[PDB]
């Protein structure tokens, strides 16, 4: 819509208050111009069909219990966008400032939130497996993390290049956390998977097989379900990551920490520059080596602790 | 694109030659405007980014083997168009002459085609288990049914609404296939499934056991993989419509067939009226038999043959 740049005010699914950036032009609507070509925020009515209409409010004020999806996804739109400016200088995911659109009240009852090749689509959960999964950074972070993979090394979605492109969106989901410092953690979607359990989430990157996922390449799943185990096997490569980041012992191998900041450099890198669409957990091992060797010199720390990493979870 | 109405020849994924509407503007596009607002079919260039380019070519002329999917995407989006509006008077699938966008050539090697909410998507294949996806007629009209019926019923896509959901698409999809007249039959899929072998599909409507689905609700699957069991219980419904249509005796009970096209508009009228997003297989029944009941009568051999084939798979 063309009108005037404002800000409105409004409540989050966790109930918490935020400012947003909206335009107004008779209603006021989910229009943020203030980055890139835009971003852009659709009510999808509980219906399938996208991407719905943009949202519309009469007084710039979200404290509706039905706004408050729409308020999250508006909102981590704007600091994953924020997060690859400033942090990695991507302007947004196309790297040219593409607008980005995401559409709330998708279904009814859906359980999942997903990037679908052109937009973000979320689900308002059923409320007992999951509440609005916009609500949850890293869940947002994670699928907007999908388009860049998409527009860069285009890891298809299946086998180990699927698992890759999961473990991507994993991480930089959860360097989006901690970049807005968002109570962060190394689990992801805990903010919005069951609301009657605490401490559970989704995964978790520090220790996969807490929820039983594979946490060393011998223990990979090599069926057919989940397209090859895509979000299974992702789980070889999140506790790869950590321990870069972190550091630790595991199955006997040690890793010292190099921490976050250069864990999302060479990830980034590795990304952009070395990943291709049919990359397999072996080339991710060269991509990641080389990426720390152009940035820190073949004899640093930093590629030291890549390959530690991928030999304590059995990459070779 | 703004441009000239035209023709243009070309041949489809199994070698057949056919005329196709397009539009020049310096390029001859895959646009064509004599149906609604008209259809647009896209090159995804291998990658998941959508829709791609829209589909330009110098000549007119598409006989390159890499232009054969966007033949068949576009031409059968305008025979399914015309099923719709001929036989039904439905302009398009919202009803209002909405424009048809596809984008084939989608990723590598993708073994599936879908309709994502807003345009349809069609992979090439891996030349093994499938070639791509726009050769076969009844796919093609399998996922254009789901955005009519996301528009009308919106049965969410999970349990026994989803397996309407399913049964819906794989009805209509054979009733394209057979007002095209294409060498017809009632199993889906089998034009671009597993070249290798002669005689086989994905599913069959007439016998769904042969390939392991249920065809009594007494073997309904009720676990969790398929979101319920979307593709496998679909089978329930797909004899009964069978049944329906043709006749025959299951599970000892007898159905008298009233043929194609009284089956398809009954169907048609129970899912634009009487459907709704929850719907399950016993409001299905009730629809259906309501849907015969308006258009021969609640003492027709039509309402009969309804109750008799939902009897006969077992859905009360
Ligand atoms: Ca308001
Ligand atoms: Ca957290
Ligand atoms: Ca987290
Ligand atoms: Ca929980
Ligand atoms: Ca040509
Ligand atoms: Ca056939
Ligand atoms: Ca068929
Ligand atoms: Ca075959
Ligand atoms: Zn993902
Ligand atoms: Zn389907």
């Amino acid at each position: 819509i063309t009108g005037t740049s404002t800000v409105g005010v409004g409540r989050g699914v966790l109930g918490d208050q935020k400012n947003i950036n909206t335009t107004y032009s008779t209603y006021y609507y989910l229009q943020d111009n203030t980055r890139g070509d835009g971003i852009f925020t659709y009510d999808a009515k509980y219906r399938t069909t996208l991407p719905g209409s943009l949202w519309a409010d009469a007084d710039n004020q979200f404290f509706a219990s039905y706004d408050a999806p729409a308020v999250d996804a508006h909102y981590y739109a704007g600091v994953t966008y924020d997060y690859y400016k400033n942090v990695h200088n991507r302007l947004s995911y196309d790297g040219n400032n593409a607008a980005i659109r995401s559409s709330v009240h998708y279904s009814q009852g859906y359980n999942n939130a997903f990037w679908n090749g052109s937009e973000m689509v979320y689900g308002d959960g059923d409320g007992q497996t999951f509440i609005p999964l916009s609500g949850g950074i890293d869940v947002v972070a994670h699928e907007l993390t999908h388009a860049v993979t998409d527009y860069t090394a285009g890891l298809i979605y299946q086998n180990e290049s699927g698992a890759i492109n999961e473990a991507i969106s994993d991480i930089f989901g959860t360097l989006v956390e901690f970049y807005a410092n968002k109570n962060p953690d190394w689990e992801i979607g805990e903010d919005v998977y069951t609301p009657g359990i605490s401490g559970d989430s989704l995964r978790s990157m520090s220790d996969p097989a807490k929820y039983g996922d594979p946490d060393h390449y011998s223990k990979r799943y090599t069926g057919t379900q989940d397209n090859g185990g895509v979000h299974i096997n992702s789980g070889i490569i999140n506790k790869a990551a950590y321990l870069i980041s972190q550091g630790g012992t595991h199955y006997g191998v040690s890793v010292v920490g190099i921490g976050r900041d250069k864990l999302g450099k060479i990830f980034y890198r590795a990304l952009t520059q070395y990943l291709t669409p049919t990359s397999n957990f072996s080339q991710l091992r060269a991509a990641a080596v080389q990426s720390a060797t152009d940035l820190y010199g073949s004899t640093s720390q930093e590629v030291a602790s890549v390959k530690q990493a991928f030999d304590a979870v059995g990459v070779k």
